[PDB]
């Protein structure tokens, strides 16, 4: 099935936040990534979001687990696991999806460490990138950074995020207070 890493991150840099919160509450982003990771195509699916522990346990108590999609939660100490009807314990992505069955799209949303890492594994076929800008992107606080090796992959047309997304609606410079931001689509070279 379709992997695909979902992430909002501050150019050039790509900062993700500090003091392991986000440096940024951009409301229209937020609502992106609900429909995203929540469509799909085909009856009888869903899809699939992974995250690692220490995401999982910073979403707000009445927003975990992620309504409409199957919840995977990433330790290096987790028994490969079915808790409950949607939510999933796993040590690898490799493991959790073996534990699967019927989902269409799978989405990394989290965190820094799962990104460093899982951006590099060939199961990864997609990145989700909101590009967010600033007039002084060295003013606001920031510890942790994404290692992307962007080179290595193609920013895809508007067109292909279009199909991507279905029937989503993709607006251009999305200006939230000084912050500005787009929607992008990569591949792999
Ligand atoms: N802008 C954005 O779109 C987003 C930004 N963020 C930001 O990222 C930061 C969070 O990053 P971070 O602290 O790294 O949190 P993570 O979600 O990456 O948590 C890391 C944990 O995941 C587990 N883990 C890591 N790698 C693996 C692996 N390969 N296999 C199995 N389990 C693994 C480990 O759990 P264990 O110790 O149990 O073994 C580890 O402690 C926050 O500051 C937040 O603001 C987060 C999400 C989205
Ligand atoms: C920015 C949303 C977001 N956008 C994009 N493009 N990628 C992502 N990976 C995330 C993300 C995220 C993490 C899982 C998160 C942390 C959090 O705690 C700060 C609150 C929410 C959240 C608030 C509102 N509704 C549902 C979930 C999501």
């Amino acid at each position: 099935p379709n992997v695909a890493i979902i992430v909002a991150a501050l150019k050039p840099a790509l900062g993700i936040g500090y003091k392991g919160k986000m440096p940024w509450r951009l409301r229209k982003e937020i609502r992106y990534f609900k429909d995203v990771t929540t469509r799909t195509t085909k009856p009888n699916t869903r899809n699939a979001v992974i995250m690692g522990r220490k995401t999982w346990e910073s979403i707000p108590q009445k927003f975990r687990p992620l309504p409409d999609r199957l919840n995977i939660i990433l330790s290096r100490s987790y028994e490969n696991e079915i808790i409950d009807d949607n939510i999933i314990h796993a040590s690898s992505i490799e493991s959790s999806l073996n534990l699967v069955s019927d989902v269409e799209r799978v989405f990394i949303i989290g965190g820094a460490e799962i990104y460093n890492e899982l951006i590099n594994n060939s199961l990864v076929s997609h990145l989700l990138i909101t590009e967010i800008e600033h007039p002084s992107p060295e003013s606001i606080e920031m510890d942790t950074f994404l290692k992307f090796p962007l080179e290595s992959w193609t920013k895809q047309p508007k067109s292909e995020l279009q199909k991507f997304v279905g029937d989503t609606v993709l607006e251009d410079d999305i200006k939230e207070g000084d912050f500005t931001y787009n929607y992008t689509l990569w591949t792999r070279k």
